[PDB]
């Protein structure tokens, strides 16, 4: 399909993994996770937000894989919501 | 084409305006201005960056109009480069 991403609880794609194809207003409520330590964008372009409901700091994810938060330009693994860039 | 945006030096679509369809690594050099106070996204989806060469804070622009910087989630008129999200 057009949108798909895998997010991991630990860096270097380790720990538990969750896969999704839709926007997520709160990763704590949906995935019971406080942070994202690494991920892989398999399809589409996405954006990470610091706070719930797409508020706070924004990070564009337009590459393929990210082993650590620094790879998507963040000084911390803090992420609470994310969504697809629809086009 | 797929990407087109108009940037304004003053809020609410007033003041000097430039229309462009390509990425801009530095507005001071390309457009002889230092702050964008409003803008219209006519075609495509873009992203504004705090510092030149796409560095610093990021702001997604996926709606059509923004009357003030706060509308793209910025606390100040600080934006010095921007580019198209090519999908």
């Amino acid at each position: 399909g057009q949108y798909k991403i895998q997010i991991f609880e630990k860096g270097d794609f380790s720990g538990q993994m969750y896969e999704t194809t839709e926007d997520c207003p709160s990763i704590m409520e949906q995935f019971h996770m406080r942070e994202i330590h690494s991920c892989k964008v398999l399809e589409g372009v996405w954006i990470f937000y610091e706070l719930p409901n797409y508020r706070g700091r924004q990070y564009l994810l337009d590459k393929k894989e990210y082993r650590k938060p620094i790879d998507w330009g963040a000084a911390s693994p803090a992420v609470q919501s994310f969504r697809r860039i629809v086009e």
